[PDB]
């Protein structure tokens, strides 16, 4: 289920911060935040907290398939408790901060960062706020 | 051209704030912020600062035509300089602020507030931030 999507045709990578605040209703479900590139809606970065297993799965969906999963055991989420996820990209990585602490970085596989124009948030997250802000200046 | 669009299928009206920061590139063009209703991306609320004449036009496209234009008495914007515009909706109005100071209110003409699922930003605005936030105690 699509919960939120933003489109910024000039490109939201690198140099933009994305802050998502909300909470997850179920202790067994999951949500994802995807950064998509044009053309073809390829997933440059897929950030997928899985509450049933208490893992964050990250990957990219390029050339119509997933690549190698990067699985992180740092899981700063609890069902029904508000959280804040901040994502920023520089020339080389996506950086994830959760409740103000650094969690992981994900190295770019899609190098056409400026073609990343869409932010998509799916599944079990009740969104209270999305903020997208230019920082690379 | 389209500068930004956001979609929240659960309906971003009423009880949501939208905060847009940016500046114009030209001294004499215009930009607009539209709230769009589902289905059909219909223009429930159109907010159009026009820098050539220094007028803000607000309107809706309903029943197949643009309604009566509401032209604001003042124009607090300056071209080529950062600004912060906030739009908040309750049961009766869109409320518009600049630098957190209320500019105008626009009475809802589209009554299907829950069907307003898209925020669209067009034309001469170099966006630096968009924030869309649910009001906690509505």
């Amino acid at each position: 289920a699509l919960r939120f999507e933003a489109l910024y045709p000039e490109g939201m990578c690198p140099g933009w911060s994305v802050v998502v605040k909300g909470k997850t209703s179920s202790n067994t479900s999951m949500f994802e935040i995807n950064f998509l590139s044009h053309p073809g809606d390829q997933i440059a970065f897929h950030f997928n907290p899985r509450f049933a297993s208490s893992r964050i799965v990250c990957n990219s969906f390029l050339a119509n398939h997933w690549g190698k999963e990067e699985v992180n055991k740092t899981f700063p989420f609890e069902a029904k408790e508000p959280f804040q996820v901040e994502i920023y990209s520089d020339q080389d990585y996506f950086h994830i901060f959760i409740d103000e602490n650094k969690i992981l970085q994900y190295k770019h596989r899609q190098k056409q960062l400026s073609s990343i124009t869409k932010l998509q948030i799916l599944n079990d997250i009740e969104i209270s706020s999305v903020e997208i802000t230019k920082r690379g200046l």
